[PDB]
């Protein structure tokens, strides 16, 4: 029966959250991790081995691949999710330590403190999501073409190179974009709810 | 002995379900995951490495493979099962939170609320199953041929390409189709049972 | 001490079983899974990479391998064991739910029902085992030859192809055949025992 | 504190065993599994990929490798250890069921039975160990040479083939032989001890 | 409820630490391990297979790769983190044994001892971090170029070699540098806090 | 609270050990296993695939690699650590059985026995460490060169072969040597401490 304290921690963490936000956002996180781990990761395995270019010049393939893909999508998404998730872990740790301190105080001697941190955490989650989306839009966009044109040394003039699994990667990119937009919308809804409940005093 | 609450949750979740539906559908889910994870996943490993075409044109193999297989069957099935499974997780979370709230109410102060959500969840499960089946039928069908004809640039004119393990993949496709049909039938039976028990009032 | 209920479930499941059948069949199942997972699976890894044919015709190797091996032995055995095992899982789930219902009845209000299902489960186990054995005999037999003759398009005339690790695979095939025969014999013995104890009334 | 029953089972299983046999044989089993899993398994990975022969004849490498290595050492040892280990599992299951039955009898109604089975189990362990050793001696011996001579069709006349990592495999073969001999000696010692304690009555 | 002793150990370990240092440094450690394990490790997989040089001389690629990369970044970072982490494990073990001894003393008979060790541990953590940073700066720097010039035997004169994924590796190098700097700053802050609280007596 | 017996076993095992030896040696063991498993194992993966020799003679590479590396360093270290660790496991098992027997005696009937075994275990640990170090020194030494000269049949005259990652392997070899020396020194210190405390009687 060593689970009541965990329930108390869960209740105290979600004091200012809405009823449906909990379920929707947690299930979205689970869906995100499962999709990233099971199917998405396997499709990018042969991203460089199957990358080919039409030329006899040694070294052109390496530089052209580097230019086309400065960073892989999967690792970009891993960084995105880690950055989005860290603030909640920080908040949980802070709440745990605060609860221990309060237990000490209330045992030995038989708003604003936490609300501000929660608001800051939600704001930073949204900011990171938006920043990652903007960076992805600026760098790659939201689609991939089968043929790429390379004009980098030591390749002479321009050369044509061919990618691997472009359509499938485009589909998964669209899926991840939709997931990110949904998460951002839910966080914004939570912010509006907290502010609109705080205005009434 | 910290298991009674889990039993209470299980009983409350399955209030409106039939006796045999529980067992049949749960065992079907276990069978589905085991089949997808153990045998099916390994057969598609060399889907692109062993794919070959008769030509000297560089890049033709990549584009022809992309055209033939816009998305792999295994990842399509993973998406299908995730979409079919998420609604039950949402319902479980909702029931858990509702039970906690009711415990609070009934401790401190010593139909339609949940039935509608259950019906909606079952309906969405069936809808997703049917939609995925229709998409699969429209895109690929339910069989694979050994020889494929490719007429995409930069391949000149038309070329012939050869697949890997077509018969085995066809067999597994038929198996998965049967599993999906059985699941859809069971969900429809559950819907009919709930409606026919609700008509009598 | 939250294990007495598990013992009650175990005792109720094995009410009509013999003393030695439990041990022999469970240990046989463990042996089967270990043998299939540790050694058998690794020997078939290079089943297609090491498959070679004497010809310059592109695509002949793919079609000849597909014709020779419509389905791999390992996946066939995985399907066989899953089909043989599912009925017991169904019976366990049914017994669990029945026990919960009986506990409810006997707490709030302080043969043939299950025997038939057990007999049906044993019969279906035996039927599946026999059917899989017959299919394997019809398709492949119980041995593999080092040289295969291929007469499928686009291969011109007939060609000779060579397999990988035929003797070892033959040995493992014989092992699995013996295991299947032993399991079938044990199930038949259980059926005869139950019927011969039921005749006496 | 749900561990006393496990201790009772352990004590009842080892009623007729010697003091040091327990420790020595259990640690030997752990050593065997660790050695087989960590280092031995990795050395045989490139057993066929690195196998090469001096000829242009297609298919000669496959048949020559099959002739040289009808079965791999690692899988042979896996089978050996499984066969040696199963009897103890059978004995444990029998003891568990017997203990449950005796508890039932002694609760509701408030030598030779097991000794024979234990002796049989030890005898079968020793017999399997000796048989596997004899088979290994007859087939391969206890050493491997770097050069192999192949005289099987379709190879013309005789050809020379070269193995991978012969010295390391020889070293590990000697290690496993020593382990098997030690296990056999310990089992024989246990048999002699039980018989010499039973003679005195 | 066998968790109170763990809480006592946690409280005693963190007696002299600041409130926010706990959370920030622990979350930083988790972030570090996750980043090193999920994304960073996969990008260096084809570090040598995809490394290519322009020459027909056999053996030049091996020596040139060895000269360019005396040690991989990932393994260097693994060593760095292990060295940074070991002192805390030592301190935890010492505290555990001291607590057991004190419990013995205070049951049977019904500053400076630990502060010095904690200060030493923090100092060694910082020293190791700084030393690893200096070594990395001296050997590689904090960037990678696409083209490398090799002048080692048996390569004739000088040759040009090409790396794999230079930009992505540079990005991850910068990330790890930032993480290391943050950790060093936090440790220095902890040292200053302890000394400034000890000066006041 | 089923952990007191584990604490009693831990205390009884470490009756004659020093205060700091426990922590230092246990942390050294953890460091050893982590270093061997995470970084060291990956660097030797392409030990044979990337091994190349300058010749057209088939089979020369195999024999030259076998001559250069009769056994891999990683597997040698695995054997070393297993041999060093087994005696402590034997001692733990002996202590466990002795404690059970003493509990039986002291419940039903309401130095030198163990010290000698502990001394023997420490001595054998040190002996194995020294023997493995001597064997490694005699066979390989403590460094690796980039170029190897091979004079084994069927290679004609002498040939030059090139290794993979020599500098990194040398670094790790030095690390492991330092670890082994530290462990040997700690064991010798423990032996001296026990003897010097036993002399005083
Ligand atoms: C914050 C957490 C970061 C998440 C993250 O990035 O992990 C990715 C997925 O990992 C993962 O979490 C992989 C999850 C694998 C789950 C597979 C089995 C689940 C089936 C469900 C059980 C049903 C009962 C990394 O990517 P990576 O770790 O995969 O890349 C390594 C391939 N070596
Ligand atoms: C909702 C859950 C999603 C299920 C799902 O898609 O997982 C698939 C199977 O994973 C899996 O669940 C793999 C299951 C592996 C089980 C193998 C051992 C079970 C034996 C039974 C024990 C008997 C006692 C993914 O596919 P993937 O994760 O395999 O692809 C990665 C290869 N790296
Ligand atoms: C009903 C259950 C289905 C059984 C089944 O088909 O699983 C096979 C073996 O899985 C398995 O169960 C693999 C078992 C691996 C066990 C290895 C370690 C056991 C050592 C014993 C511990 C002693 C203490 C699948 O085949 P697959 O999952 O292997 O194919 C995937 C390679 N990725
Ligand atoms: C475990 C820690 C030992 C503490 C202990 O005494 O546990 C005993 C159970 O034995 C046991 O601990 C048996 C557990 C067996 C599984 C643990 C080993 C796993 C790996 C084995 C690989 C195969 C070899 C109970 O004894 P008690 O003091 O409560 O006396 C009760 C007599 N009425
Ligand atoms: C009866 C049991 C059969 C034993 C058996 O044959 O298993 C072998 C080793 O498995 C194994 O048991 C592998 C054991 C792997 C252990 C590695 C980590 C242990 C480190 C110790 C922890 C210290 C704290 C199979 O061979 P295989 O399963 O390896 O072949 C599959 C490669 N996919
Ligand atoms: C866990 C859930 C927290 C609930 C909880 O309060 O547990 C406390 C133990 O702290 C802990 O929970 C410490 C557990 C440490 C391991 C869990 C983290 C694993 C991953 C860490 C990676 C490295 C960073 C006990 O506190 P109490 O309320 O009973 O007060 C007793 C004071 N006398
Ligand atoms: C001190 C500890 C040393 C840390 C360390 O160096 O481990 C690295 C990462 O290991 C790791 O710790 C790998 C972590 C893998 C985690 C993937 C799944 C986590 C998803 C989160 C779950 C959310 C719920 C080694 O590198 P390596 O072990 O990877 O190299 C082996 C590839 N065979
Ligand atoms: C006595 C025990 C023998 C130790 C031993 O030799 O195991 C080595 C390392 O195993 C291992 O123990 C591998 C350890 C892998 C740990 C990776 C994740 C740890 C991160 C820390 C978590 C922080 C929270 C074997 O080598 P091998 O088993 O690797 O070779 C197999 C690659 N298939
Ligand atoms: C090695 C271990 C320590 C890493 C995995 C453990 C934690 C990092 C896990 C446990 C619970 C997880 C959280 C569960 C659900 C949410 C949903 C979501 O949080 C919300 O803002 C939604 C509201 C809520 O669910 O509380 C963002 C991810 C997050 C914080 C997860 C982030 C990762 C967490 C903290
Ligand atoms: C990382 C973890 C959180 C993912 C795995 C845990 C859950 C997602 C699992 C636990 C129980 C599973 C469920 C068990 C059985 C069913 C059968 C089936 O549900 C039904 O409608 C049948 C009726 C019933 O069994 O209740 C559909 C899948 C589902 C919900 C499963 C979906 C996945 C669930 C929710
Ligand atoms: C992911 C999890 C849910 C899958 C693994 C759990 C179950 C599917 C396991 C637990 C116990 C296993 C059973 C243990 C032993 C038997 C022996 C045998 O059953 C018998 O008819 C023998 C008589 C008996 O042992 O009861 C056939 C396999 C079976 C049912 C096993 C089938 C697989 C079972 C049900
Ligand atoms: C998937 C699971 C069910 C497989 C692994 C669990 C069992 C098969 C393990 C648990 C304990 C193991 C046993 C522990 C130690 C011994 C030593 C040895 O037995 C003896 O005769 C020595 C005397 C003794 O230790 O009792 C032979 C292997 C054996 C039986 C082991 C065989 C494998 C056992 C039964
Ligand atoms: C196989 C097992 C034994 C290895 C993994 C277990 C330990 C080595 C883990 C458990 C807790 C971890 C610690 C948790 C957090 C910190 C943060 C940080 O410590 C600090 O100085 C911050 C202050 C604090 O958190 O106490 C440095 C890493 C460290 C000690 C971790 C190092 C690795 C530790 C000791
Ligand atoms: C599959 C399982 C059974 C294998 C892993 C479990 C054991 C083999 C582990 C548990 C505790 C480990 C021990 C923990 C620490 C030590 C340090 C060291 O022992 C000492 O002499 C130092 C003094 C001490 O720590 O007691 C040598 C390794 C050893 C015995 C370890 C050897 C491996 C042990 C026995
Ligand atoms: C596999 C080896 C063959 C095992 C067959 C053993 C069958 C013996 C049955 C004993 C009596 C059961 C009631
Ligand atoms: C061409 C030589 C084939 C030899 C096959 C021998 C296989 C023996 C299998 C024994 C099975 C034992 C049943 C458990």
């Amino acid at each position: 029966g060593d689970w009541s304290a965990l329930g108390k921690l869960l209740d105290k963490v979600q004091a200012y959250s809405t009823a449906g936000g909990k379920v929707w956002l947690s299930v979205l996180f689970i869906f995100r991790i499962l999709l990233l781990g099971t199917a998405v990761e396997s499709a990018w395995g042969d991203e460089q081995s199957a990358f080919r270019c039409n030329t006899q010049q040694p070294g052109c393939e390496n530089v052209c691949y580097d230019k086309s893909f400065p960073i892989s999508h999967v690792r970009f998404w891993v960084l995105q999710i880690i950055f989005v998730s860290v603030p909640t872990l920080l908040y949980l740790a802070h709440v745990f330590y605060v609860m221990r301190k309060e237990e000490k105080l209330n045992k030995k001697e038989e708003r604003g403190g936490l609300l501000r941190t929660y608001i800051i955490s939600i704001l930073f989650k949204s900011i990171f999501e938006v920043a990652f989306l903007l960076i992805q839009w600026y760098i790659y966009g939201f689609s991939l073409s089968a043929v790429y044109t390379c004009k980098r040394d030591p390749c002479p003039h321009q050369v044509d190179c061919f990618l691997s699994r472009p359509t499938e990667k485009t589909i998964f990119i669209i899926f991840m974009l939709v997931v990110s937009l949904v998460s951002l919308a839910l966080n914004i809804i939570e912010l509006f709810y907290v502010f609109f409940k705080g205005v009434k005093d």
